[PDB]
């Protein structure tokens, strides 16, 4: 009774078969997963900036979005590391959309096998263009489909303190940033960091679909992201708090500064004050800040339904004129903190 | 490349063919969830107990333990719903030992398929004597294994926030308690009960061991666990303020607290005075409370290896006498409270 | 030990994604099976002609051969039911390449994978155009891939004594000719009829690629076919004795003779000279006869390696010239038998 | 829509795990298998002996037959290489009892998970006292369940001209005898060892229970079994014209004979009679003979009910007390051909 239905999925290697990767985003991945653990362990000063949309819920606004993004990727990659933001599964307060996996035609028909198709898709379209992705991993199962497409991972605020999640982490590939909880609280992630690290044995699911026992090495590329509580915690002060925290757990203290969610009180046209601040720290010192994440979009804002084009259904992004402002200023704040070397 | 094995995993049907429920089982299971869930929509006024180990360690003793909680279990059972913690799975603040299936053999082997088998066989000998069991689900794939064994269920205060979790909860069959947060936000619970109150596709794994889409109905038995955060919250305008935010969520008001962990501030001691300040609000009025939690062993405390028989290795617990004392005192105070009506 | 290597192979479930089954092909198979069974039955009195290469090795060829073939199919219709033969696994004496679905591209590199998506593609072609198909279901595991869109299916010579053969011809939608045996045994396919007939279980394959244990109904149109054994038997007295066999074991006396393989004496310029003596059959009577077939191909004869276009690499067909001429035999002798209402 | 149900089936590795072989077992098996290679390849002289009931439907009668069986195997261990026949899947000629895998409970019920765990269970009992196991191989998915436990196998007389059966063969552990046809038929036995001593490529099920694809090494240990025809098949000038086709076939021309089945007829006491030509033909030369095949019980005769303790439900078998005389019989006579070295 308290399952309704049980319905069929087709395994990663369905996909797969129909969707290879390619040898030119197998090698972009493999370099952009350097260029960033690089950067984690303080071995290059390029700002990581993840950017682009809350979520994805239209693969043609999300490639015109990356094409526009792919001249700036290039034009500051002296500077910056730019990343794309391809999240394709959202963690709700209760209950709403959970992204495009689960319900690629936004209507309530959870065509799950649709969705993943999809997110490969898209993902190997992006890699092959030349822009690299990253994404949020939520679920348990579905990273199998896409994960070697992937050049960096969330940990969302909402499950930084799940055990699952931390082993799911343990066995990544590409490098982790873990967000501080719902309400502050940096510790978490910091011991997040820790076990992530560390090897596991759990359950997980193959390639084929089968259930097996996985025992994972762990991943040394894991940091923290800072992204508000009840408070902001982006300025100087809260940096060098955490630093000094990083560093007596014995874990890299380099860290990541969210520009949204709780940075911005959740308020789009706050984003930008953030990365001023930000440039500001560059600017004077900076040394523990490795990379920057910005929710942006075509057109700024939010709205309940699709109904216009490359505006977000989720948490509200900033637009595009807005986005080109914002890289500008961390451009050349970062090209003074690398200069003074 | 960060999997360092993928090793074999038996499917649950091979465990539940070793091991199918029994018709005394199966009765026992579907009649305590019926009566817990009467617990939680206010329909009777016994106190739900959940009582014993952080974790299992040692089946012996928690057949033993269980034998001398049977007899008080029915010699309270006006008062008193009173159901085993069996515990299988413990969420780690880093690393740790993470319970009997993990590792059932407690030296670093992962014995996974051992594990479960042994978890199945001993919540079964459970159920056939009388003892409902209940435990925390904190892995995804495991439940197919026992759930059909379990009478009650938590989700634990690292896990209360996570979606998967949430998704989880509103497929079982059993009501399900949710903690607050770890610094003691109570809204993550409260969001969580209306979560997993609803319907959900998600993906999951099949008692044949195959990955598969599944589409729950809602867990409509779903109640938050107080279980303290930065300060304790067990007492009376703890309990009165989160009654007014349930009604105000539009769920069920009636609630547990928990004597163990951030309300006792890790002094197993404290138990005792909780549950004496519990009884006081039972005895005054407390018409919001529906159970209690208490980790209580055979023998007291706690110990690094598992040296002496029935006292446990993770959190410490009281001993068995303190155990009489405590049951004594709720089924007292209970029965004033449920002579009001 | 003696396993070299177990590699990875797609679930049926995979190609019906990629290719489901369209309306018009669903219709197709769904009639042209009623109207064989009507045949099997004597409740129509057109020939079954089950006509085409031996092996297809080369789908672009076997669509040319198909539009051909689909002119006289309809030319013809209501003398003749022409399915054409479309026959993906071949039985070797001892070694040899066993058809395109073991090592499609010819090569010993046994690219399964490959070769169950070709062949599901070249059956849905075919349906869409209108020209039902025929196929020999050796293997066990491969029908699940295409079976759904196959019109009638033979059980080869090598297995019609084979049980697991035989139960699975129990559990096909299709009707099914039972082969006698190579050294002319015609008592091994009336047997096979009698069990194919019947409800068994067995061990399978489900669509998703798992065993399972499988429950089937029986099949009720079933028939022999007479392919020769030490000396041939397509004549009227072989005819007459396998009737009275047929009627004796309580099964349809209506029967299928084969032009080729031992009643052609393994040469293809033979097959004209077998349709002659049914044909003069079926001027005379003939009325245990409901079918016939023949292997055909654009060109005459066969090759070792596959250099000519539209020409066997298995055993040597008749050409298109003469498969208009022995079409045309064939429909003008009917005619005669139907007009006797 | 001709399949009536699909059911639950334990994959092979949940009954490995209740039963993993012995290390006792498994030393028997081993050496067991390199002796009847041995004779296989004429490197030893020993006969061996396939002895036992025609099916196995009681396993305790099993187990008592071979207690008495196991000190004859003992006694004559120099001069024979007595080997139990222990099979589970019949081959019908219609329809009827397919084995105790099929169906254990022996009244339609199916119950196959059952009779693999039973079967599994009788031969490792059967490993475990000393006594070696022999079985026919009938079905494709079923060998997984307990092929480690045999160390030799059959295919039938109907199953022998099989392809999917010579490849099922290339793949097995065990040496493998393979019958002449159902009328006589002695080549399609010498082309299948020449196929199964080939390497192939098939789909095949692993023990987890999934489809896979296979790549197989060949058996170099396959021979041919004389069991009659349309006339039998056993005496010297049948040997010897076996001889000269095997060694124009350029596989091994030393072989077996069996006692039962078309040899004897319709008289099981024949048996004895067929092991008199044997014996006589060991003595006088017999250098192409390798083993003999016997069914035996602790009973004589048939019925078609279960009703009388250690008697046969399927062929009829000779009894304990000519089992002696038989045994010693061609103790005596191969004693003979051996001292002539
Ligand atoms: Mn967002
Ligand atoms: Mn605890
Ligand atoms: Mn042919
Ligand atoms: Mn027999």
């Amino acid at each position: 009774i308290k399952i309704k239905e049980v319905k069929e999925l087709l395994p990663p290697i369905a996909h797969l078969y129909e969707l290879p990767i390619s040898k030119e985003a197998s090698g972009l991945v493999h370099r952009t997963r350097q260029e960033i653990s690089d950067l984690v362990h303080g071995r290059d000063k390029r700002l990581l900036v993840i950017i682009g949309p809350c979520s994805i819920h239209d693969p043609k606004a999300a490639l015109e979005y990356a094409e526009r993004l792919l001249k700036l990727r290039k034009q500051y990659e002296n500077e910056l590391l730019i990343v794309m933001r391809v999240y394709f599964e959202k963690p709700r307060t209760t209950v709403g959309w959970k992204g495009l996996i689960n319900d690629p035609h936004l209507d309530g028909t959870f065509d799950i096998n649709f969705g993943l198709r999809q997110a490969r898709s898209l993902l190997l379209s992006l890699n092959n263009m030349g822009m690299p992705a990253s994404t949020e991993f939520l679920d348990m199962i579905t990273p199998q489909y896409y994960a070697d497409l992937i050049s960096w991972g969330a940990i969302g605020a909402r499950t930084t303190e799940s055990q699952v999640h931390r082993e799911l982490a343990s066995g990544l590939s590409c490098p982790v940033g873990f967000k501080n909880g719902t309400d502050g609280n940096l510790k978490i992630a910091i011991d997040a960091i820790g076990a992530a690290s560390h090897s596991h044995h759990f359950l997980s699911v193959t390639k084929a679909g089968h259930s097996a026992i996985v025992h994972t090495g762990g991943n040394p590329d894991c940091h923290v992201i800072l992204r508000g509580g009840k408070e902001p915690n982006y300025d100087a002060e809260h940096v060098s708090e955490a630093a000094e925290q990083l560093r007596a757990a014995g874990v890299t203290d380099k860290l990541m500064i969210d520009c949204s969610h709780a940075n911005s009180r959740k308020d789009y046209t706050r984003q930008m004050e953030v990365a001023q601040d930000i440039a500001a720290q560059l600017e004077q010192d900076g040394g523990n800040i490795m990379g920057v994440m910005v929710e942006s979009h075509l057109v700024e804002g939010r709205q309940d339904k699709p109904e216009v084009y490359g505006k977000s259904i989720t948490d509200a992004c900033i637009g595009w004129g807005a986005t080109e402002e914002l890289l500008a200023l961390l451009a050349g704040a970062n090209k003074k903190r690398m200069a003074r070397a």
